[PDB]
C-alpha cells in the first residue's frame, strides 16, 4: 500500500478512480489498446498489466497510475481512471490517436509523395507543447528523468495536433544496457544527481530529435561512446536545415554546468522568439528521397 506524494499532497490506491470493468470495452491493439468507457462513449487508451507478472511489476503498475492521476496539465496525458479490481488490471488514459512523437516524425517526414507533410512551425509547436508540460513539472518540483521523443504522444496525426508527455518511468535514475544515456547530462550519469536542470538537458536532446525528424541522437555512436563524448565537452551538430536560433536553444540546454542551462520559462521564451522569426519558420525542411 505505497503512498505517493506530488505537490505536497499524498495519495494512495484508494484515491484512484475505479471504473467498473463492465463499462470498459477493448476495440483494438495499439500492451496498450484502444477502448471505450460507457450514445457517445468515451474513447480511451487502455494500458494492461500482464497477469503473469512479478510483484515488483504490480507495484510499478500501481505507482504509474498514482503518478499520472495526480498531474493536471493540458500537455500531460490525462488518466480517466483505473480498473484494478479485475484481471488483467487496467489503467485508462487519454487516447492519443497520433501515437508517439518519434514514430510520427519518421513516418511524416517530407517525401516526394508528401512534399509538405510538415513545416518548421509544426515542429516549433510540438517543442512549445512539450516545454509547456516540462514547465508544469518544474513548477511542481517533479523531475521527469526521462524526457525523449519516444515518451511524448500526439492527439492526432493531422493539423491541430497537440503534443503531450505520456510516460513517467524515470528511466535515467538508477536510484546498465537499458539506461537512456543519450538523454542524460554529466551529473546524472556520473553522480546520479537529478534536478530540473537535468530535464533541461534532456529537453535539448528532444529538440534535436524533433528538428532531425526522428533520428536517433548521436548518429553512429554507441552509449559508451556518447558518455565519453559528452563528458569531454562533445555536442551534437545541428540537424539538417536546422535554423541557427533553434540550434542555439539546444546548445544552451547542453551547457556543462546545470546553473548555466535555462529553466523552462526561458526555453519557452526562446521557442516563442523562433516562432515569430520569418527566417526561421520559412526555412524548408529537407525532403527525404522516395517514390511518388
Amino acid at each position: 500500500n505505497p503512498n505517493y506524494s506530488f505537490a505536497g499532497k499524498t495519495s494512495s490506491i484508494s484515491d484512484l478512480k475505479e471504473v467498473p470493468r463492465k463499462n470498459i470495452t477493448l476495440i483494438r491493439g495499439l500492451e496498450v489498446y484502444e477502448g471505450q468507457v460507457s450514445p457517445s462513449p468515451l474513447q480511451v487508451a487502455v494500458k494492461t498489466l500482464p497477469e503473469v507478472c512479478s510483484e515488483q511489476d504490480e507495484l510499478d503498475f500501481l505507482m504509474e497510475a498514482l503518478i499520472i492521476s495526480k498531474f493536471n496539465h493540458q500537455n500531460i496525458v490525462r488518466c480517466i481512471g483505473v480498473s484494478l479490481q479485475s484481471l488483467p488490471r487496467f489503467i485508462l488514459l487519454e487516447l492519443m490517436a497520433g501515437g508517439d512523437l518519434k514514430s510520427f516524425l519518421r513516418e511524416t517526414r517530407p517525401r516526394p509523395s508528401q512534399p509538405s507533410s510538415l513545416a518548421m512551425l509544426d515542429l516549433l509547436h510540438v517543442a512549445r507543447d512539450i516545454a509547456c508540460g516540462c514547465q508544469y513539472l518544474e513548477e511542481n518540483h517533479f523531475i521527469h528523468r526521462d524526457i525523449a521523443a519516444r515518451n511524448c504522444l500526439l492527439t492526432c496525426p493531422g493539423p491541430g495536433r497537440v503534443a503531450k508527455i505520456g510516460d513517467f518511468g524515470m528511466a535515467q535514475d538508477i536510484y546498465c544496457a537499458m539506461l537512456p544515456v543519450k538523454w542524460m547530462p554529466p551529473e546524472a550519469f556520473m553522480e546520479g544527481i537529478f534536478t530540473s536542470k537535468t530535464d533541461t538537458w534532456s529537453f535539448g536532446v528532444l529538440l534535436w530529435e524533433i528538428f532531425s525528424l526522428g533520428y536517433m541522437p548521436y548518429p553512429s555512436k554507441s552509449n559508451q561512446e556518447v558518455l565519453e563524448f559528452v563528458t569531454s565537452g562533445g555536442r551534437m551538430d545541428p540537424p539538417k536545415n536546422c535554423p541557427g536560433p533553434v540550434y542555439r536553444i539546444m546548445t544552451q540546454c547542453w551547457q556543462h554546468q546545470p546553473e548555466d542551462r535555462p529553466n523552462f520559462a526561458i526555453i519557452l521564451e526562446r521557442i516563442e522568439y523562433c516562432t515569430q522569426d520569418p527566417d526561421v519558420i520559412n526555412t524548408a525542411l529537407p525532403i527525404e528521397y522516395g517514390p511518388l
